[PDB]
């Protein structure tokens, strides 16, 4: 099952010259609580708040965190949108004004049925040196380094449960243990 | 109302120097078909695929998918999968073997009940010209660019029914 390395790259185009500039902007996901959301991504991930919007017939707001330098952001508010929304690999939380005060309402996650999403993904340098941290500050795990046969990669969750893979791009080569 | 900009940015805090090099590395989405997926995002959208991973006693295979020159991909295996998995901003897609065939299986899009994931999102430098190309190729719209409030924003669905949103930067700098 599964196709073939070839019939892969036979479904495979040459991108368009119109397609030449651009770029993958944003993963969104809804949050039920922005003030959490907005402590996990900046205190236990490192990313930085880039922009944030407001649409008061709507009752929502946008936030866009990204790993990005603060001092690059520009200060006039619409220089800043520019900026913001032409990085790449930022990630869009969506409140909608009202879901942290009930209980029982929850986002899915897309990792039970039905299934979708499936995760966002964190390359670090150190995948066990990061889970430690994480741990230390109570950070829940789905998966941790060790678990299961995919070694040196863990599997976290946000305060909404959406997963994040933490991996070393330079052990996805050798996922596995081997020579043993 | 929801938080002002000066409580949301009370809520965050500054970078942990061990957080230093951490990037935002990929969305993975789950795919029914890759083959139309891969045509979809190749051709229509102007990726590349960097990696193919097989695993065959869990049945699954894992497409990565960038805006990257195909000139640039290593041509050795084990720098190929570094290069690949340490590029921003890449796309996933996971396809359980199998799912090609199935009448009754589809993935849900996150923008139904149970509602979370939304959408990825393109930039674009003129969302009016890259939406006629994609007119043109028979790509299906969830909202068309000045369908609405926010003109100038479009919103296509890849063959699974995922959402992409289209979008101009330099252009929401001239909208509220
Ligand atoms: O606990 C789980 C559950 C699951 O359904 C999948 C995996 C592994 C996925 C994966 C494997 C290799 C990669 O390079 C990558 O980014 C993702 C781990
Ligand atoms: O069809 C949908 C569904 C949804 O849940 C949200 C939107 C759009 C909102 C939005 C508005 C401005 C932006 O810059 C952005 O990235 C997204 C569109
Ligand atoms: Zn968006
Ligand atoms: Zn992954």
């Amino acid at each position: 099952g599964g196709l073939t390395d070839e019939a892969a790259l036979s479904c495979c185009s040459d991108a368009d010259p119109s397609t030449k500039d651009f770029l993958l902007q944003q993963t969104m996901l809804r949050v039920k609580d922005p003030k959490k959301s907005l402590d996990f991504y900046t205190r236990v991930l490192g990313m930085t708040l880039i922009q944030k919007c407001d649409f008061p017939i709507m009752k929502f707001s946008l936030y866009f965190l990204a790993y990005e330098d603060k001092n690059d952001i520009p200060k006039e508010k619409d220089e800043k949108i520019a900026w913001a929304l032409s990085r790449k690999a930022t990630l869009e939380l969506t409140h909608n004004w009202g879901t942290e005060d009930d209980e029982t309402q929850s986002y899915h996650n897309g990792n039970s049925d039905p299934r979708g999403f499936g995760h966002i993904g964190i390359a670090v340098p150190d995948v066990y040196s990061a889970c430690k941290r994480f741990e230390e500050l109570g950070v829940k795990f789905v998966k941790k380094p060790d678990d299961g046969k995919m070694k040196g990669l863990a599997f976290i969750q946000d305060p909404d449960g959406y997963w994040i893979e933490i991996l070393n791009p330079n052990k996805m080569a050798t996922l596995m243990l081997e020579h043993h």
